[PDB]
Parts: structure tokens; C-alpha cells; sequence
């Protein structure tokens, strides 16, 4: 089948996320910061039972320290789904992704749909070599907008296999997605 769609942590207990510095989203819920997503499930006796590394831009459920009860998802991905998700609101302004050096201009509708595609660091053409695949986030002023904590302006490199449909002028709200990374690995006979 080889899904692994959701972690269903088997027994009951806290969760303690080491080795992540990520932030709460406007959907009450937890960015997927970096990939050291340590998703750490303990005991009554404080023993940790279960250790996972979530995909980066896998969503999460629940926060830190709030006792699990079992088999419950504690986090989210779509089957063929690594997304990488936004941090806060903002925008979809057109620099390094631009149309025509790195992708196909399929133009959508007033919802800003397409079927362009954004891939990892060898799956790369020549064109757009001065073009880092991107996504330059901006509020709705038009500044370059923060994620919350630095002076960097959220920049989110979608990687491989990625499908993005937002076009030019879209604004959405904090944890909605970039762009969605499928992972099939159908089978799982890939390791000597």
C-alpha cells in the first residue's frame, strides 16, 4: 500500500517536539518549520516510547506537552502530499518564480488555479538558472512580508515534484499551502 498517511502514536502520554523552532500559524495550529520535526511521545514515567521525523510541511494536529490519547493523528499528509506550507498570510508575488523561465503558463480562473510545477535541485532545466524556484510571500500592503521572529523575508523554495496553482494576485491566510510534494513510494523496495 505504502501510504503512511498520519501517525497514529500507539499509547497515550505527552509529546515533546525537540530540535524544532517553529510557530503557531493563524489557524491555531503548528508550522512546519525545518525538518527536524522530532515528534517525541513519552510515558507516565517520562520514557520515550516512540520518536518520528515528520515530513517539513507535514501539517501538525496538536501542540507540545498535551498528553495524546492513542492512535490519535498528530500530524497530517496527504499520501502523495509533502507539502510545503505557508507560515503566515501573504501573497504570491512573481520573483524567481517567474512564468516562462521555470514553468508553463496554464492562466486559471479568478481563484488563480494552474497545473505548473515546481521541481527539487537536480530536476531542473536550463532557462531559469538565474532563477532559484521560489516564492516570494508579500501582506496585502505589498512589503515583503515576515514570518514571525527575524528580519527574513518569508521565502518558501517549494522543492520537487510540486504542483502549484495559485497565479499571480492571490492572497490566503496562515497555513494554507504553496505547493504540494507527492511521495507514492509504492512498493518501499529501495533500501541495499
Amino acid at each position: 500500500a505504502a501510504a503512511e498517511s498520519s501517525i497514529q502514536v500507539k499509547n497515550k502520554g505527552s509529546i515533546k517536539l525537540s530540535n524544532v523552532k517553529s510557530v503557531v500559524n493563524s489557524s491555531g495550529k503548528l508550522v512546519i518549520t525545518s525538518r527536524n520535526t522530532e515528534l517525541k511521545l513519552i510515558d507516565e514515567f517520562g520514557r520515550t516510547k516512540e520518536s518520528y521525523k515528520v515530513p517539513y510541511g507535514a501539517v501538525l494536529a496538536k501542540g507540545d506537552g498535551e498528553q495524546v490519547a492513542g492512535g490519535e493523528t498528530v500530524a497530517n499528509w496527504d499520501p502523495h502530499t509533502m507539502p510545503v506550507i505557508t507560515e503566515v498570510s501573504g501573497f504570491v508575488r512573481f520573483t524567481d518564480m517567474i512564468d516562462g523561465q521555470t514553468i508553463t503558463r496554464q492562466t486559471d480562473e479568478l481563484t488563480g488555479l494552474s497545473s505548473l510545477v515546481v521541481l527539487d535541485s537536480a530536476e531542473r532545466t536550463a532557462g531559469g538558472k538565474d532563477l532559484r524556484p521560489a516564492l516570494k510571500i508579500v501582506d496585502a500592503q505589498g512589503n515583503d512580508v515576515l514570518i514571525p521572529g527575524t528580519d527574513m523575508p518569508a521565502q518558501y523554495f517549494l522543492p520537487g515534484k510540486a504542483i502549484v496553482q495559485l497565479e499571480d494576485g492571490v492572497q490566503i491566510s496562515s497555513g494554507d499551502t504553496l505547493a504540494r510534494i507527492p511521495q507514492e513510494s509504492g512498493g518501499t523496495k529501495d533500501i541495499t
